[PDB]
């Protein structure tokens, strides 16, 4: 372009632009105060018009060197201002690998009344400050997705400022952001730790199974564009991201009689709900014309030169046809049966007759298939009898011994999600089961290695999550607990308990009693699951009993140390 930035600025409109170049702002630099970005976001935006009307200056170097002119940059951030004395990309790059996925911040409470009026004080405002609050917390969360959840935002308030209207569904948005992001932030993190290849073989599969009708070469292009969409976005590029992301969901509407019929719905909505409404599209009618693939794939004898000759095509091509016809299995297994046809290939075309040897591929698939079968339903039997709760309490066990290195804090976090895995899935129809089991266990897996590689602890961690992406799950499952482990001195204070439980939002007072049992795992790392479930109960009794006494405190007081004591006991 001319010049890049009024490119953007007359493709996205000016108050998208400004938009995206807050979140851009607040995630790059997450300790700001929102007047501070603002500023710059206006220093920007008024360059754009100017610019409109060093204008040949990229996007990246004119956001950088914005960046760079921040109040107080090297006392706030000391690495950051010595990412400024370079030059892009090498800049970016720097600001990147500085951006912070556990940023502590404070937890964002919903106040009906003291919210309600800032938007109506001043309604761009108040939505400018939502997209900064989020972009911070969630520094790789996809761009335009966070302007489609803010006008989401604006609406919860345009219906329940005229509490018991806006709290659920503050909630509710809340919940579609943790899930959301995650998502995001698995995309990034394949591209940071496995390559843009990762990403593709992901894209194709997914896509393949929402779009089985689609032929190969219309799911291709989708992948190429929406790959390149995700990697500007995962770059801080988030305006050609938007940009790029809009002309996709034109492509695809333009083409939704060939793609899917599930997507008339989602071209007929505004531009944010139509990319919205793609991106979450639920999976097409299986084609009564899908081919037989033991013919192309299994029987042809020259399957080793489609092999030497095109290898990333024909591989391409096998995981698009099995993947379409297997909305039943989970994206990583898809990705795992494409490994082993490659590796069967592979071993097959260097033997004397490969036909006679891969002529049994497919058989080699049904093994791969049972292991996340069982685990599913294993892990939903369970669910279903004791409720998740309790069941997030087994997986915090079942994690904490894997990985006793672990921060209480990450573990927690971990088993409640990976528990909230079972309230999703386990009450979907049977055949969606697998899918959404795995394909969220891997997302909460995801979240625990991004903590991991700036807070390292465990050398099987670190080797579960940089093997094969599509391994990822199946390396988790396979870890036991980690006998090099030293048990943790037992501090008392630790399991100590007092009266300030008892006013918590209940979803904090479970958060208390799982950092405890997650605790009492790292002091008792031997015990079964059994005998920490126990002991966890007789901790619950003891709060609730107390929460309801006369005298709070003296109750914690006397009954809490002979609680701690025997509970040593109980695990031996």
């Amino acid at each position: 372009h001319k010049s890049e930035i009024a490119h953007r600025f007359n493709d996205l409109g000016e108050k998208h632009f400004k938009g995206l170049v807050l979140v851009a702002f607040s995630q790059y630099l997450q300790q700001c105060p929102f007047e501070d970005h603002v500023k710059l976001v206006n220093e920007v935006t008024e360059f754009a018009k100017k610019c409109a009307a060093n204008c040949d200056k990229s996007l990246h170097t004119l956001f950088g060197d914005k960046l760079c002119t921040v109040a107080t940059l090297r006392a706030t951030y000391g690495e950051l201002a010595d990412c400024c004395e370079k030059q892009e990309p090498e800049r970016n790059e720097c600001f990147l690998t500085h951006k912070d996925d556990h940023p502590n911040l404070p937890k964002l409470k919903p106040e009906p009344d003291a919210q309600c009026a800032a938007f109506q004080e001043d309604p761009d405002k108040f939505l400018g400050k939502y997209l900064y609050e989020v972009a911070r917390r969630h520094p790789y969360f996809y761009g335009p997705e966070l302007l489609f959840h803010a006008e989401e935002y604006k609406a919860d308030f345009t219906e329940c400022c005229p509490l018991a209207c806006l709290i659920p569904k503050l909630d509710a948005l809340k919940e579609r952001i943790l899930l959301s992001s995650a998502k995001e932030r698995l995309k990034c993190s394949s591209f940071q730790n496995f390559g843009e290849r990762a990403v593709k073989a992901w894209s194709v599969a997914r896509l393949s199974q929402k779009f089985p009708k689609a032929d190969f070469a219309e799911v291709s292009k989708i992948v190429t564009d929406l790959t390149k969409v995700h990697k500007e976005c995962c770059h801080g590029d988030l305006l050609e991201c938007a940009d790029d992301r809009a002309d996709l969901a034109k492509y695809i509407c333009e083409h939704q009689d060939s793609i899917s019929g599930k997507l008339k719905a989602c071209c007929d909505k505004p531009l944010l709900q139509k990319s919205h409404c793609i991106a979450e599209v639920k999976e097409d009618d299986l084609p009564s014309d899908l081919p037989a693939l033991a013919a192309d794939f299994a029987e042809d004898k020259e399957i080793c030169k489609h092999y030497k000759d095109a290898k990333d095509v024909f591989l391409g091509t096998f995981l698009y046809e099995y993947s379409r016809r297997h909305p039943d299995y989970s994206v990583s297994l898809l990705l795992r049966i494409a490994k082993t046809y490659e590796a069967t290939l592979e071993k097959c075309c260097a033997e004397a007759d490969p036909p006679a040897c891969y002529r049994t591929v497919f058989d080699q698939f049904t093994p791969l298939v049972e292991e996340p079968k069982s685990l599913v339903k294993k892990n939903c039997d369970l669910f279903e009898e004791v409720g998740e709760y309790d069941f997030q309490n087994a997986l915090i066990v079942r994690y904490t011994k894997k990985a006793p290195q672990v921060s209480t804090p990450t573990l927690v976090e971990i088993g409640r999600t990976l528990g909230k895995v079972g309230s999703r899935c386990c009450k979907l129809p049977e055949s969606e089961r697998l899918p959404c089991s795995e394909n969220h266990l891997a997302l909460a897996l995801n979240r625990l290695c991004v903590l991991h590689e700036k807070t390292p602890v465990s050398e099987k961690i670190t080797k579960c999550c940089t093997d094969s992406l599509a391994e990822r799950r199946p390396c988790f499952s396979a870890l036991e607990l980690d006998e090099g482990y030293v048990p943790k001195e037992f501090k008392a204070e630790t399991f100590t308990f007092h009266a300030d439980i008892c006013t918590l939002p209940e979803d904090e007072k479970q958060i208390k009693k799982q950092s405890a049992l997650a605790e009492l795992v790292k002091h008792k790392p031997k015990a079964t699951k059994e005998q920490l479930k126990t002991v966890l109960g007789n901790f619950s009794a003891f709060v609730a009993k107390c929460c309801g006494a006369e005298d709070k405190e003296a109750c914690f007081a006397e009954e809490g140390p002979k609680l701690v004591a025997s509970s040593q006991l109980a695990l031996a």
